[PDB]
Parts: structure tokens; sequence; C-alpha cells
């Protein structure tokens, strides 16, 4: 826990938490990504990241400045990010696929950053990209999800690659229209297939 870090990194942990809502915002964006010396934080930040996005489903800011924190912690060269991909990974999801979240800029920003570690680490981690495939066609396939969390599901897997395209969406685009057929997903399934 935080509580047992060294005070100097309790202090600077607690100073980035809490500039996330606030002006300087940007400025603790940056910090994640230049400071060195920051890895003993990295699981706190990690987690409390995480439980922040779940209670603040309803401040479209605050999930795009958890977003820009997690990209910046997978982006910094004194920071090693990989033993933590399966934490942010789930956190990342929830963004994309949520039932809460009101704005699809959101989604798309969360699906932003899914694409990077995918592009990034799926060759190197053998779980990884089976387990964001699973997530993903399970979300946009499954008719008791809504019309938003469907469409955060498939605008992920439209911009991961061309295989992904070609196996997943077209494989399912039939059944989707036939079974679900929500307009907001059948728009963007219409845009994806014609490219």
């Amino acid at each position: 826990g935080s509580h047992m870090l060294p005070k100097e990194l309790q202090l600077y942990f607690d100073k980035i938490l809490s500039m996330i809502k606030s002006d300087m915002k940007d400025i603790a964006i940056e910090c994640l990504e230049k400071e060195s010396g920051l890895q003993q934080l990295v699981p706190y930040f990690i987690q409390h990241i995480s439980e922040l996005i779940l209670k603040s489903f309803k401040e479209a800011e605050v999930l795009k400045t958890c977003i820009a924190l997690y990209f910046s912690l997978i982006k910094n060269k004194h920071v090693f990010i990989d033993p933590y991909l399966h934490q942010i990974l789930p956190s990342l999801l929830t963004c994309v696929i949520g039932k809460s979240i009101v704005d699809d800029d959101v989604r798309k920003m969360s699906a932003d950053i899914v694409k990077y570690i995918y592009d990034t680490y799926s060759r190197s981690y053998k779980t990884l990209a089976p387990r964001v495939l699973k997530t993903l066609k399970g979300v946009w396939m499954d008719p008791n999800r809504s019309e938003d969390s469907q469409y955060g599901a498939l605008y992920c897997l439209s911009i991961l690659s061309k295989n992904v395209v070609n196996t997943v969406i077209r494989e399912h685009a039939e059944e989707y229209k036939r079974t679900i057929g929500k307009k907001k997903v059948t728009n963007l399934l219409d845009n994806v297939l014609n490219v």
C-alpha cells in the first residue's frame, strides 16, 4: 500500500493524484511520462487510477486524464511497464465498453490506447491479444449490452488491424445486423466494412 512507501515517495504520489482534478492535470500527465525513479509508485498509480475511473463514469474530463496518465506511464522511458499491462488493459477496456459512460470520445480515446498496447505487446505476450479480442467481440455481440457499449467494443476492434477486421468483424457482421442491429453500431459497421 502507498501508506508503506518512504515519506518523500508517498508525498509525491499524493501530490500527483491531487493534480488530476485541478488546473495542473496536464503537468501531472507530463510528470508521469518524463520523471525517473517512479517504478515503486507504478503499481499504486495504476491501482488508484483504476479505482478513480470506476468512480468517474460521469466525469468525461477525469476519465480522459486517467487514460492519458496510463499512456504516460506506458511511454515513460524510466518505467518498466510490462508487469502491469495485465492491470492497465482491463481498466482501459472498462472505459471502452462501460455502460455508464456517456461520452463517445472517452470510449474512442481509451480504444486508441488499447490499440497501442495491442500493437506494441501482442507479439511479446501470448495471452494479450486473445483476451482483448474475446472481451471486445463478447460485448459487441451481446444483445443485453447497450448501444454505446457495443459501439465502443466495435470501434476498438475496427482499429486493431486489417486481420481483426477480416476475421472478427467480417465473420460476425451479418449476425449482428440480423439479431441486434442498433443503428449507431450498424452505421459504424457499414463504414468499417467498406474499407
